[PDB]
């Protein structure tokens, strides 16, 4: 029913850095999330180009925003490529055991946070404002899959009991208390309007 899995011991470094690292900048994990998506619907436009048959479960290449004030959560949803069990189990707890190391020393160097979409790992950046994450993909191969963490070394993989959903990725950030600010309409316009202003697919960001 639910399998619990260990963060490789980097993965796990690199998320204890950004839940303890002092930094202020904390908005930018929106643009490494907007844009994990752009990259997901690249991958799925590219492969329907050979095959217009992959938009068999969806067609309309977007990304919404979907602020929720009661349940504390900010949920960036994509109808990109997905990700399959062993997708979702690879490059969330592995995979980038290598991109996470070249950012850790970058980091001395005075590289700082901000540049951490440059190494690959950018979703972790949802740690700066998120206690705990939840990744809903479906994959053109696959079943529907939640994965889950709040940090702590692991994570968990159960399919998804959950609202069927086409094609592509949801991420559903539960907001640090002190973090609600980016519940906030105008926030988050803001953010989108400053770091993701010319992504190629349209963002919705919905109203509550
Ligand atoms: C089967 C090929 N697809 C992939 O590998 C994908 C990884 C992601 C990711 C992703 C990438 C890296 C990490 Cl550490 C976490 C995630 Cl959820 N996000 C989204 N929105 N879509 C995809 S598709």
């Amino acid at each position: 029913e639910v399998e619990t899995f260990a963060f490789q011991a980097e993965i796990a470094q690199l998320m204890s850095l950004i839940i303890n690292t002092f930094y202020s900048n904390k908005e930018i994990f929106l643009r490494e999330l907007i844009s994990n998506s752009s990259d997901a619907l690249d991958k799925i436009r590219y492969e329907s180009l050979t095959d217009p048959s992959k938009l068999d479960s969806g067609k309309e290449l977007h990304i919404n925003l979907i602020p929720n004030k009661q349940d504390r959560t900010l949920t960036i949803v994509d109808t990109g490529i997905g990700m399959t069990k062993a997708d979702l189990i690879n490059n969330l707890g592995t995979i980038a055991k290598s991109g996470t190391k070249a950012f850790m020393e970058a980091l001395q160097a005075g590289a700082d946070i901000s540049m951490i979409g440059q190494f690959g790992v950018g979703f972790y950046s949802a740690y700066l404002v998120a206690e705990k994450v939840t990744v809903i993909t479906k994959h053109n191969d696959d079943e529907q899959y939640a994965w889950e963490s709040s940090a702590g070394g692991s994570f968990t993989v159960r399919t998804d009991t959950g609202e069927p959903m086409g094609r592509g990725t949801k991420v559903i950030l539960h907001l640090k208390e002190d973090q609600t600010e980016y519940l906030e309409e105008r926030r988050i316009k803001e953010i989108v309007k400053k770091h993701s202003q010319f992504i190629g697919y349209p963002i919705t960001l919905f109203v509550e």
